[PDB]
């Protein structure tokens, strides 16, 4: 038996099943792209099962007894494994609606309701979307300007440089910050489409103000091609940035989130950002329906009681939801 919820059971950065699961979330997101929530929870829960199984699936009676399986992801499994091909995701793949939609999403700055937005009005390609800029936010301009650099692979060697760069920023603006890696990065990963930093004090009120100086470094240093700074709302002071990599002989662009947290807040703000992002939704899930308890990236609450609970590590969260601690990366639901 393997347990319901993916906080209960690690999901290892590489497995066995890689063909499977990347059929069952090309299911996932073309669900995503049409507003079917549910489905698309459905499918990426099912496609999270393979990724924990120990060995692959070679023949249909492995499903047997397995969670999250229903009926129409199995028979996605059973055309793959039977016919090396699965009609249905092959038509996803080749739909312009279903191209478009991840060619927009994609860009930095663009939503579903945007992306879908733009489609219903007739937008296809890149270009349209140039020829109409009085249609994008400065962010999705940016975005534009980039999008080979933003849809090229981050690597491991991009994120040691740029956390480099930005632990000399922090440094240099205020000695005993500290500059935490997040995302998929810490969950092992071997790349992705942006880097994601957690910064704190170890004194709470020292981080007010900080952002904003790390931001004037970087920017005087040639390292920022774009920057939009949020203060919080409520609702983490962040900055969205476009980072200028250099490389030997040239550059490229990187997109790089750095959160700002009060250290009281960190272990929430850092196992929210650490993800997976159905791990975290499976995590919240489980708090709530479990133990009654609200979890976010600020705290967890329990609403009944009115009370805030105290956590020093990521460990106290697990502990506190009676959870066995799953390291970052088995947290690759
Ligand atoms: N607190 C908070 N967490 C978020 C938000 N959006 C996403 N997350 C979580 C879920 C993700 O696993 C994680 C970082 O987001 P990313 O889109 O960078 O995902 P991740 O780094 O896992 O994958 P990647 O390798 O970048 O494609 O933070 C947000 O607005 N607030
Ligand atoms: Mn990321
Ligand atoms: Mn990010």
């Amino acid at each position: 038996w393997m347990p319901a919820y993916a906080c209960q059971r690690p999901t290892p950065l590489t497995h066995h099943n890689t063909g499977l699961s990347e059929a069952l979330e090309i299911l996932a997101e073309a669900a995503g792209f049409e507003g079917s929530e549910g489905r698309l929870l459905t499918f990426c829960r099912a496609a999270s099962v393979l990724k924990a199984l120990p060995s692959p699936v070679t023949t249909l009676s492995q499903l047997q007894g397995l969670p999250h399986f229903g009926e129409h992801s199995s028979r996605v499994v059973q055309e793959l494994l039977e016919h090396g091909v699965c009609e249905e995701v092959e038509r996803v793949r080749r739909s312009e609606r279903y191209q478009t939609m991840k060619l927009f999403t994609q860009i930095f700055g663009v939503g579903v309701k945007t992306a879908d937005r733009w489609y219903r009005e007739g937008l296809r390609t890149l270009d349209d979307l140039r020829e109409q800029p009085q249609k994008l936010t400065q962010q999705q301009k940016a975005g534009l300007q980039h999008h080979q650099d933003l849809s090229t692979p981050v690597l491991r060697s991009d994120v040691d440089a740029l956390q480099q760069v930005v632990e000399e920023a922090v440094g240099q603006a205020l000695p005993g910050a500290t500059v935490t890696l997040t995302g998929g990065f810490r969950r092992g990963k071997l790349q992705g489409h942006d880097v994601d930093f957690l910064i704190t004090h170890p004194k709470e009120g020292q981080e007010a103000g900080l952002l904003p100086r790390v931001m004037c470094r970087l920017q005087d240093q040639g390292l920022i091609l774009y920057h939009q700074h949020q203060h919080s709302c409520c609702a983490f002071e962040r900055s969205f940035c476009i980072f200028r990599l250099p490389q030997p002989g040239s550059w490229k662009a990187v997109r790089v989130d750095l959160v700002v947290a009060p250290v009281s807040q960190f272990p929430f703000a850092l196992l929210g950002w650490t993800g997976s992002k159905l791990f975290q939704r499976e995590l919240r899930r489980f708090s709530r329906k479990e133990k009654g308890l609200w979890l976010n990236s600020h705290g967890l609450f329990d609403p009944e009681q009115k009370t805030f609970f105290q956590a020093a590590s990521e460990e106290d969260i697990f502990r506190h939801l009676g959870l066995e601690y799953l390291p970052p990366e088995q947290r690759n639901a």
